[PDB]
């Protein structure tokens, strides 16, 4: 018979500057609780349950610190509940409140969850997490349902309305909105040379991962006996500075790199802040702002490109994703454009691929729980989208595998950017590349079973062919785009002993698909 409000802080939601938090009541319970049906949705690489489970609690014991009352429940106590809906009714039964509030959920299963809640004799409210750039409540406005909206005009209006990297009259700083073209260099060798090493942090998980292994909650991947991710605010915040301070000067330059020699390759200048902004342990406005002034404060050495490219990710995609997110589920998760079914292989579980490519992505994937956007897009996606693998499954891997994924921000990546299969409503045309794009940006085909320079028969790379065979399949579809008709060009050119040998080795390839 102890408080008159619960308040329910869920796993992403870990915002130090919650309003919640600026008065401390002593009639307010806070709630955080690793949940059964939290590990059931998806299957979670064990570095991502570890990652969460340790901030949950941290926050909690920040929270205590700051002299609010909270109560964490580990699984062992959150066992007891029947899923979180009962959870809720029965810790609010318990300590006899009149009202239970909660933070709008990130993913629309949960939202709707929790906004199907009834308690008995208790009022409910939802409130905002007060992390994301765009209000939520502008989602309607800004992305009208099944529209196409153009992700580049949506970030020049959040460059405007937010007033990062504009001028004193309204232009964007450099001459252009976006520098993207100066970011798709190689590493050299003397590149590889100068990485620098990650910022890894020591967070013991042993006990964490033997409570999971007590509940039998699956999960994928690997982990040692630390995890090398930040979990709390303090953690992430070096992480931040780490970034600003080492990687931001060649952000940009090396986005699009990818290295199978080097030890630091599955970092190599990425920020790998995903995870921090995803639980909201960082907001995305200061992670802004603490790049641009890194920016102001280098005196050059830090060129407008790097951070303009960053920023983009931020204030452009990563808020462009959530509106398309919101404002197109539920269906959006049924769309299937390319009617792709093909079985997701099974070594996208192991990485046992002869595919030097594939195998750095997956293994990175297994290993860490981390890939850098280039690999999710152009290795693992492009692969799915050439063989026209079954976009159910391969959410199923991306969602669970990588540590920093939630619905809201995989859904549109993979079913929209990387599979095509919302026909363009994301990201306009399909990212398809055959192993020549690969060997531009990367040293994989140096390291490789496969020879890139062969497009047909024995030995030849797979994605030379399957990148013909996707192209040609949906030409009718594709060839209106005028740009992509002059690829169309490169094949009309060749023989017909050519392309009819290029076509039976992509069917032999697909055919053999466990095998590549
Ligand atoms: C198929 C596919 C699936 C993806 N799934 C996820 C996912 O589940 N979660 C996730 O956060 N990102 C996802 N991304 C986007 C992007 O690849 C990751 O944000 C990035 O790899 C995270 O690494 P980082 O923090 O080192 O990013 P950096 O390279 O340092 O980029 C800076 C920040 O920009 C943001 N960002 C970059 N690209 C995007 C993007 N396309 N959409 C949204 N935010 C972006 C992230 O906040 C990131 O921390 C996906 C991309 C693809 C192609
Ligand atoms: C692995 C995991 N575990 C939990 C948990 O046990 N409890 C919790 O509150 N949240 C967890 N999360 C985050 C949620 O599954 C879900 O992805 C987000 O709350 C969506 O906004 C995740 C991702
Ligand atoms: S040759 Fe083909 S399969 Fe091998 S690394 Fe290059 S792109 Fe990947
Ligand atoms: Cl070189
Ligand atoms: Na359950
Ligand atoms: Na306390
Ligand atoms: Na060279
Ligand atoms: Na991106
Ligand atoms: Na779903
Ligand atoms: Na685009």
């Amino acid at each position: 018979m102890r408080y008159s409000v619960v308040r329910l802080i869920l796993g992403d939601q870990l915002n130090h500057a919650h309003s919640w938090f600026s008065e401390h009541r002593d009639d307010v319970l806070y709630l955080i609780a690793e949940l059964h049906q939290e590990q059931e949705y998806v299957r979670h690489h064990i570095q991502k349950q570890c990652a969460f489970f340790a901030a949950m609690q941290a926050f909690a014991d920040y929270l205590s610190a700051e002299g609010h009352h909270v109560w964490h429940l580990d699984l062992d106590a959150s066992a007891q509940y029947n899923d979180l809906p009962d959870l809720i009714a029965q810790i609010c039964q318990q300590v006899q409140a009149d009202a239970f509030q909660y933070q709008r959920p990130d993913e629309y299963r949960l939202l709707e969850q929790m906004a199907n809640l009834r308690l008995s004799g208790i009022t409910i409210g939802c409130v905002d997490t007060e992390h994301f750039l765009l209000p939520f409540a502008e989602i309607p406005e800004q992305f009208p349902a099944s529209k196409a909206v153009l992700m580049e005009h949506f970030y020049r209006r959040m460059r405007k309305r937010f007033g990062y990297l504009m001028t004193a009259d309204g232009k964007p700083e450099g001459g252009q909105w976006n520098f993207d073209a100066d970011n798709r260099n190689k590493l050299k060798s003397p590149d590889l040379l100068q990485l620098p090493t990650p910022l890894c942090f020591d967070n013991p998980v042993a006990s964490i991962k033997a409570r999971i292994e007590r509940h039998r909650i699956p999960s994928i991947g690997q982990v040692g006996e630390s995890l090398l991710w930040p979990i709390n605010r303090a953690q992430a915040l070096s992480l931040l500075a780490h970034f600003c301070q080492i990687c931001l000067p060649n952000f940009g330059r090396f986005q699009d790199a990818m290295t199978a020699q080097h030890p630091h390759r599955w970092s190599l200048y990425h920020s790998r802040l995903s995870f921090a902004l995803n639980s909201k342990l960082l907001s995305p406005r200061e992670v802004i702002e603490a790049t641009i002034s890194a920016y102001r404060a280098a005196q050059g050495q830090i060129s407008l490109a790097q951070v303009e490219g960053f920023v983009r990710q931020i204030l452009g995609w990563r808020e462009y994703v959530r509106g398309m997110y919101w404002s197109n589920m539920p269906h959006y998760q049924t769309r299937n454009h390319l009617g792709a079914q093909r079985p997701l292989p099974s070594y996208f579980w192991n990485g046992q691929t002869k595919m030097r490519c594939l195998q750095q992505a997956i293994t990175q994937s297994l290993d860490f729980g981390y890939a850098h956007h280039i690999q999710r897009l152009m290795v693992t996606g492009n692969f799915a989208l050439l063989t026209e693998c079954d976009p159910d499954q391969v959410d199923a891997w991306y969602l669970g595998i990588y540590i920093d994924a939630i619905e809201w921000v995989e859904l549109p990546n993979t079913r929209g950017m990387a599979l095509f299969a919302d026909g363009g409503l994301i990201a306009t045309k399909p990212y398809s590349a055959s192993g020549s794009y690969i060997n531009k940006m990367s040293d994989y085909c140096a390291s490789c079973a496969y020879q890139v320079k062969l497009k047909s028969g024995e030995k030849a790379c797979p994605l030379n062919s399957l990148y013909w065979r996707f192209m040609l399949k949906h030409r009718d579809r594709l060839a209106n785009n005028p740009r992509i008709g002059m690829l169309y060009k490169t094949w009309d050119k060749m023989t017909s002993d050519s392309q009819q040998a290029i076509l039976s080795t992509a069917d032999a390839y697909l055919s053999q698909i466990e095998s590549l």
